[PDB]
């Protein structure tokens, strides 16, 4: 009755799990957390997603609005898109995503590379081609060979809010979470947004206070309203 | 006056410390979070609290609620029933839940033993006697020595929401927090209902996103309906 | 295109980050949370604003409230108001509180020095020299030579919620956030108030949960009703 | 491009005030046909009265 089961790790499995630990280890992580009115971009999707799929031949998600939110956010904050090597702080001066998605066998994370120059179909595009890779177990390790900046997303498994953990070389990471309603405090009045938090862990050696907060305050007031990118305000 | 006071630390007092701070560098600890609506579970003590008390000696309380929950999260999520001892991952096949206790000089993690066939109130019985001798400080190391998974409760101070400790060698602990109403939407409406946060810390090197979120999920769930326990939803 | 630029660390950069670093790994930081109500201070501020600068010298600000809280919180607490020199526990047994401000190069921790015996006015008027003389970046090391507690204060950026890490030796760190306004639930109606986030890291290693909760649900109640610091309940 | 000026105007079977401004296009029709001329102005139209649909291009 009261008998245990042991399983040795596979080399893999030690490598990952060594790699992770070291990691934390190696770098003093800190998170901020800020949330985020998802109306906005609701909204365009119901309007515009059958013109959407009809002239690109794909349909318009969330994962485009978040990608073109993170490439502005990093152009005004670039301490976030830089790492440290040795002695040399790094600064990398394009613009290299990491995505995370669900293989058979727990998330993994391909690159998506010069997002910069994308559109919100070539993304959508380029996401789906990832997805579809990654199901099948079929991702190369080109594909995961790592960029300077992170997306994950919790909301498929439901998650409120929690604490994202940082890949190195890079330092810092973006988690998304579930899109929940809630009251909120609108001009004197109380009205139910779907809502969702976000999650911002960060190097402290290399990011400061300041710096997160206004990476984090910057990816809110894009995805709020997302005319601000093409104003550039 | 600008005088300091300065305490030898005794050899227990250091020892408790060096584990901490080894356990600390040891695991990659992270931390998900959710909330709970315990309006229904506070309905089901106002209506059968009496009955219950009559029949089986015992108040009904609250934790019997909490342990039955953790209980049906370890049978379906196993991975969080588990530990790594060297190059092995050990899966346990029996449910050890360890509860902590307010002693005179702190907080004190005993063990419920096989409270898988357990009823609420051979549970709630167990937890009274391991209550009394914690506060009689007459426990013994055998009733301390752990089991698989750890429950701390910081509502009695009145906490709102904060990040646990594991407690090695376990890799995962929930810990449950103050009881505060709050403001909800529900089916379009703004109800105040008294609500709790959920924080599970869990060894990222063991168990996943995937599995965390879905284990606190799977307790938010049991606890706003009891039923499902009985369905087994 | 594809080019990075590399900037080598100066002998100043890399000892800051080494030490961040390793006192995120000698230490033991946990953090737990709360909010606070902050109208019933925007209404002395509102209500006494003209007649104290009048007095005084000085408008009346946030930071003097935050301060007299927290010099009672150490009061109550004073395991708080301790620190760590090897194998002793040093309680100091007075009162200087480390505030952070913002040089043209990032935030600072200058000390407010035997804060215990200062009335509101002075601690105004003691942070505006420490405030005028990092925006010049004129301070000395001696004005920076630490306390035993430290206040951060991330609402100018504005921040919703994050972890501060703790600077040795010192044991404790207390977190402001933004103020904003969110519907709340008031003896059982929905009202929206001006709501702020508290957080505190702490050394797990020297406080336990109940000292952590319990010094900060004293901060809450304190700036809830400023008068409880006249009766001393 | 024109002035702008109050119009009352029909938005889902109600009617209201906005601000409307009347778009011309002369175009020569030996290189030019009514489609394209057509497609051309309501380009604009659509363009402008969601400025988002720049970024979506739709």
């Amino acid at each position: 009755a009261r008998s245990e089961k042991r399983v040795p790790m596979t080399r893999l499995r030690k490598r990952v799990a060594e790699r992770l630990l070291e990691a934390k280890n190696s770098t003093a992580m800190l998170t901020t957390f800020n949330e985020v009115n998802m109306k906005p971009i609701m909204d365009l999707r119901k309007q515009y997603g059958e013109a959407f799929e009809k002239r690109h031949g794909i349909r318009l998600g969330f994962m485009s609005f978040y990608v073109k939110a993170v490439v502005e956010a990093l152009k005004r904050y670039p301490e976030v898109n830089a790492s440290i090597d040795g002695d040399d702080v790094v600064y990398h001066n394009y613009f290299d995503v990491s995505m995370a998605v669900s293989t058979p066998r727990g998330l993994v994370t391909p690159v998506l590379r010069d997002v910069d120059t994308l559109g919100m179909a070539d993304i959508e595009k380029k996401i789906k081609e990832l997805a579809v890779k990654g199901r099948d177990g079929k991702l190369t390790v080109e594909d995961l060979t790592g960029g300077n900046f992170t997306i994950t997303n919790g909301g498929v498994f439901g998650s409120l809010m929690s604490t994202p953990i940082i890949n190195p070389p890079q330092s810092a990471i973006l988690g998304m979470h579930a899109i929940k309603d809630r009251p909120m405090a609108v001009n004197g009045q109380v009205e139910i947004l779907p809502m969702m938090y976000l999650a911002l862990s960060y190097d402290h050696r290399l990011i400061d206070g300041r710096e997160s907060v206004g990476f984090l305050v910057t990816i809110k007031e894009l995805l709020e309203d997302p005319t601000r990118l093409l104003l550039d305000v």
